[PDB]
């Protein structure tokens, strides 16, 4: 639940290990 991953993911996706797609910034918990 925290943007954490310097990590934004506008196209849906993100690359970093335990990070996901809070569209449109990943986000780790």
């Amino acid at each position: 639940g925290l943007p954490v991953c310097g990590e934004t993911c506008v196209g849906g996706t993100c690359n970093t290990p335990g990070c996901t797609c809070s569209w449109p910034v990943c986000t780790r918990n």
